[PDB]
Parts: C-alpha cells; sequence; structure tokens
C-alpha cells in the first residue's frame, strides 16, 4: 500500500518484545519498506485461501496473542533479508529485491510451514507438536531459503535433488539463527516444536540419527515417502555441513572444522553457480569441492576438510 514508513512495537510467539517496520495510511500495516520492495505480513484467518489479507492494526501496537505469529513472521523475514544482504550481496530471493510475502494463520492445528512457489505460509500448530511456526527463526530462514533454492539452483523436490534442497534450507536456516546470535545450535525447528518437551527438535544437523535420520548415505532411504525422503535423507548432507563449520570424527574419519562463515560462503556458491535442478549427492560433493577450491585455493585446509566431510558420510 501507499503511506509512509512507520515503527509498531509487538510481541512474539515467545513472548519476547520487538520493533516491526510498519506503514501506515489509516490503518498501520505489516508493511517493511526499509527493505528492497518491501516485506508484506498477511493474515490467512484460519482459512486456506491465499495470501489472505494485508495485516491492518489500528494503533501500532502488536501485544495481543494473535498478533504473535505475525509479529515474528514479520520480523524474521527481516533478518533472513538482512543475512543475505550482508553477508551474501544477494537482494531478496531473486536477486533482484522480490517482495517478500508471508501469510500467517493459515488453516487450523496445522503443524507445518512452506514456500508454495510465490509467498511463505506458517500455520499456527495444534499446541501439542507445534506452536506457531513463524516463532522459529531457523523456520523462517529455511522457508525464504527454499525460494532462493528455487530461483538458483532450481532444486527438483524428490529423491537426492530433494533432500539436498532440503539441507540447504537447514543449512543457512542454521546460519540465520546463528547470525542473529539468539540461542543458536545446530538443531532445526527446536523453539516451536513439541511445547511440553524439553530439548527436542524437529531434526538434529549435528546428529541427525538422534530423530532416526541417517548420518551416513549407506544409510539412506529409498522408498516414496516424503517425496522420496526429502527431510530424512537431508540429515546425510546436513552432518557433511555441520563436519565442515565444527569438525569431528565420524566412523572413523577426522574432519578439520573451518567454522560457520566458510561454510556458508562454500554452500552459497555451490548454490549459486554450480549446482541444477537434478544434482545428486556427488554432484554436490563436487559443487562443494569446486567452490572451496575457487574461493580459498586447491591446496587449502578449506578444499581438504570439504573432501574429508563427505569422505565421513560415505559420499563420492
Ligand atoms: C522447518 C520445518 C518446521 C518446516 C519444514 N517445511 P517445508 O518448507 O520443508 C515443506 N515444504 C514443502 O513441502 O514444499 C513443497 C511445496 C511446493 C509448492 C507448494 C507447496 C509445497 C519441514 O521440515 N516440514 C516437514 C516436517 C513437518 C511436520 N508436520
Ligand atoms: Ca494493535
Ligand atoms: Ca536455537
Ligand atoms: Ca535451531
Ligand atoms: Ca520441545
Ligand atoms: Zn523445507
Amino acid at each position: 500500500i501507499t503511506g509512509t514508513s512507520t515503527v509498531g512495537v509487538g510481541r512474539g510467539v515467545l513472548g519476547d518484545q520487538k520493533n516491526i517496520n510498519t506503514t501506515y495510511s489509516t490503518y498501520y500495516y505489516l508493511q517493511d519498506n526499509t527493505r528492497g520492495n518491501g516485506i508484506f505480513t498477511y493474515d490467512a484467518k484460519y482459512r486456506t485461501t491465499l495470501p489472505g489479507s494485508l495485516w491492518a492494526d489500528a494503533d501500532n501496537q502488536f501485544f495481543a496473542s494473535y498478533d504473535a505469529p505475525a509479529v515474528d513472521a514479520h520480523y524474521y523475514a527481516g533478518v533472513t533479508y538482512d543475512y543475505y544482504k550482508n553477508v551474501h550481496n544477494r537482494l531478496s530471493y531473486d536477486g533482484n529485491n522480490a517482495a517478500i510475502r508471508s501469510s500467517v494463520h493459515y488453516s487450523q492445528g496445522y503443524n507445518n510451514a512452506f514456500w508454495n512457489g510465490s509467498q511463505m505460509v506458517y500455520g499456527d500448530g495444534d499446541g501439542q507438536t507445534f506452536i506457531p511456526l513463524s516463532g522459529g527463526i531457523d523456520v523462517v530462514a529455511h522457508e525464504l531459503t527454499h525460494a532462493v533454492t528455487d530461483y538458483t539452483a532450481g532444486l527438483i523436490y524428490q529423491n537426492e535433488s530433494g533432500a539436498i534442497n532440503e539441507a540447504i534450507s537447514d543449512i543457512f536456516g542454521t546460519l540465520v539463527e546463528f547470525y542473529a546470535n539468539k540461542n543458536p545450535d545446530w538443531e532445526i525447528g527446536e523453539d516451536v516444536y513439541t511445547p511440553g518437551i524439553s530439548g527436542d527438535s524437529l531434526r538434529s544437523m549435528s546428529d541427525p540419527a538422534k530423530y532416526g535420520d541417517p548420518d551416513h548415505y549407506s544409510k539412506r532411504y529409498t522408498g516414496t515417502q516424503d517425496n522420496g525422503g526429502v527431510h530424512i535423507n537431508s540429515g546425510i548432507i546436513n552432518k557433511a555441513a555441520y563436519l565442515i563449520s565444527q569438525g569431528g570424527t565420524h566412523y572413523g574419519v577426522s574432519v578439520v572444522g573451518i567454522g560457520r562463515d566458510k561454510l556458508g560462503k562454500i554452500f552459497y556458491r555451490a548454490l549459486t553457480q554450480y549446482l541444477t535442478p537434478t544434482s545428486n549427492f556427488s554432484q554436490l560433493r563436487a559443487a562443494a569441492v569446486q567452490s572451496a577450491t575457487d574461493l580459498y585455493g586447491s591446496t587449502s585446509q578449506e578444499v581438504a576438510s570439504v573432501k574429508q566431510a563427505f569422505d565421513a558420510v560415505g559420499v563420492k
């Protein structure tokens, strides 16, 4: 909408107060004009019609319980935009500052979030498995990263290419969580998962097997559920990424860690310069080796550690 940029204040899903960029024209709208061609947050009103209504508020204060998922979807989209711009010199998901749109309050009891080809969408959860999913900064960044992938490598959402697609979203979701630096970890979705159980998460990158996901190519799933296990076999690549950053010895193979920033540079370059819609795990290894070679040199520790990490997870 046309209006003037304003700054509202509200409370997110976890009860924390934050400022949000809004736009005033009769109402205050969740429209942040400070980033690219805008970040826009919509109310889906418990229905499945998208996007719903651009979020309108009478007084620029967002402390109602119903407001909390919108506050966080809007704010964390801003953090994710900032990460891509400041760290990778990428302007929004398409590289040309496309408007970023999210809808909250999607459906009833909806234990998921997704990119629908055009926008982000967040359920409220059923209160048992999830609380409103925009409360997780790693979740928000996971979803926006699907848009980045779709505009760049274009990894098809099935089988190995789809597991790479998933892992890319978990990797950058985690790197955005570290960027914001509030309780960062290598777990996925812990802030919105199972409010009655402490210490768990949807997936672990540091130890995928904690939740039954494979941590070695020999343990990959090859059935048809979950688009050929895209959220399962992602564990193999998540483990490799964790090892590249943090190091460790895994199935007897020792990996020298090189840290998160270099992990992110290597995988961002792989995603945007080398991967294709049909890349498999072996082709990802080659892309990551080439990316590290471009950035750090063929004889570098970074290249050697990429090779060790993929060796550790059984990917040649
Ligand atoms: C980070 C997690 C909290 C959320 C994360 N969701 P996602 O983005 O991977 C789901 N996208 C998805 O299907 O895209 C395909 C698609 C394409 C066009 C249109 C629509 C859908 C996820 O791990 N879900 C699995 C666990 C959900 C437990 N009930
Ligand atoms: Ca209000
Ligand atoms: Ca965390
Ligand atoms: Ca996390
Ligand atoms: Ca929990
Ligand atoms: Zn995903």
